[PDB]
């Protein structure tokens, strides 16, 4: 069964994609997620099926399969990505981290999408769990 390469990156690709959902917070990304994930996707999915899919078109196909995965698996604010800071404080990550750079593609270490730039993708969940952190008075 050729094509392993593709059918294996991509069967969880359009199923990530299909699974995930463009919203602001963990189980919903902010946008341009959709696409990367997918953009491997319309670009594997013809390779999977594609004849010439041998040894050129596979690795051709799987390198983004490899990587838009990846990228966009982190894109619904990574089910853990609060830890900004990255030793685990969700409060001023978004006033002192992510807020710090907005825009950088070098610190994707702290941007609840992984888009590579510090941007609203980032801030929506913070944003809300500053808020809707506690209701008795103040700290964690």
């Amino acid at each position: 069964m050729d094509k392993t390469n593709l059918g294996e990156l991509i069967n969880q690709g359009k199923s990530l994609l299909d699974e995930s959902v463009e919203g602001f917070n963990v189980g919903e990304y902010h946008k341009g997620a959709k696409d990367g994930l997918t953009v491997e996707i319309n670009k594997a999915e013809e390779v999977f099926n594609k004849e010439d899919a041998t040894e050129e078109e596979i690795n051709l196909a799987k390198e983004s399969l490899e990587g838009a995965i990846a990228r966009f698996n982190s894109l619904l604010i990574e089910e853990s990505t609060g830890d900004f800071n990255g030793n685990g404080k969700i409060d001023i990550g978004d006033l002192a981290m992510v807020s710090k750079n907005i825009g950088s593609t070098t610190n994707t270490s702290l941007d609840l999408n992984k888009d590579g730039s510090i941007d609203e993708y980032e801030i929506s969940f913070i944003n809300h769990r500053i808020l809707n952190l506690e209701h008795h008075h103040h700290h964690h």
